[PDB]
């Protein structure tokens, strides 16, 4: 996929996502229905969009 998932971090508002074999750990959006409000919820990066959503469906 274009997508990369991983968990995010309510304290850190980060999501870390495993890509290449490697995880990263990039900044959640500050937005409110995108930011990490539940710790250790499902986030990705999408490569395609070039996006980071803590809050995925
Ligand atoms: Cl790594
Ligand atoms: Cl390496
Ligand atoms: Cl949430």
């Amino acid at each position: 996929l274009s997508k990369y998932g991983g968990e995010c971090s309510k304290k850190h508002n980060t999501c870390t996502y495993r890509k290449d074999g490697k995880d990263h750990i990039v900044k959640c959006p500050s937005a409110d229905n995108k930011k990490c409000k539940t710790d250790r919820h499902h986030c990705e990066y999408d490569d395609h969009h070039k996006t980071v959503d803590c809050q995925t469906p």
